[PDB]
């Protein structure tokens, strides 16, 4: 991984020693980026609903993962499930139970730094994974991207700044997540996010991430060319909001 400080250094160390999960995979892969594209074609707002019990920025909600997922399944283009254990209170068991209960695409959200984690995602039932440019070196990112693709997954590659985007573009990313929140400082910057979105090639599927709680923010982002929206906190606090968001 890259030189890291603070909580990011810690979570990455936890990931390096994350035990692998052995399981047989039942359902074939359902492409999330292709489903986003077809929702775009049919003019339906594409929301990736995220499930997370806790977050380092303060979230702490008790809500049944299965019921939440089955409800979101009626509206969402896909689901994002946190499997990071220490800061997000996620687990592989949760991803496994959800994957067996819904039939929409599932993105496994964690801090992926080694190939076994992608093996875990595949064996657990996930359809794709998140790769974060800011914690990986360019060689690592390229290997992991190639590795995810060998399972037929197109990973969501997350950028937070211009240097992240140069790397993402250089390694041939086709599915990019623009995170308005800096993982290191936990600071949100809507403006920097807008600038980055505007620099991205039109043929890349773009997913806006973090801090979205209002339908107008979605409408604005959509006019900037964003294809999908990853929403977690506002939906965990109020699942019903999904009905306002897809109008
Ligand atoms: O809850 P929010 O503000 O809607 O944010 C969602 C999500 O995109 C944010 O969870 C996040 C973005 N990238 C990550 C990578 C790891 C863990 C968490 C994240």
């Amino acid at each position: 991984p890259r030189y890291l400080k603070g909580w990011l250094k810690d979570v990455v160390q936890l990931s390096l020693r994350r035990p692998s999960f052995r399981a047989s995979r039942q359902r074939p892969i359902i492409s999330l980026n292709e489903r986003i594209l077809e929702f775009n074609k049919r003019n339906i707002t594409a929301i990736i609903a995220e499930y997370k019990r806790k977050s380092p920025s303060g979230l702490d909600v008790e809500r049944d993962p299965i019921e939440y997922s089955k409800f979101m399944e009626r509206y969402a283009v896909g689901l994002s499930i946190l499997t990071e254990e220490k800061y997000f209170n996620g687990s592989y068991e949760t991803l496994r139970k959800i994957a067996s209960s819904v039939s929409i695409p599932i993105l496994m959200k964690d801090f992926i730094v080694k190939e076994s984690q992608i093996d875990d995602a595949y064996n657990l039932g996930a359809d794709t994974v998140l790769l974060i440019v800011k914690i990986l070196t360019e060689r690592e990112l390229e290997s992991l991207l190639e590795y995810a693709r060998s399972y037929g997954m197109e990973p969501l590659i997350e950028i937070n700044d211009e240097n992240d985007l140069d790397i993402a573009l250089r390694i041939g990313a086709r599915f990019i997540g623009i995170n308005s929140r800096d993982l290191e400082t936990l600071e949100i910057n809507k403006e920097n996010q807008r600038k980055l979105i505007s620099m991205i090639p039109s043929n890349v599927v773009k997913v806006a991430e973090s801090g979205i709680s209002e339908r107008n923010e979605i409408e604005e982002l959509r006019k900037l060319g964003v294809n999908a929206f990853l929403i977690g906190s506002s939906l965990m606090r109020n699942p019903e909001k999904i009905k306002e968001f897809i109008l």
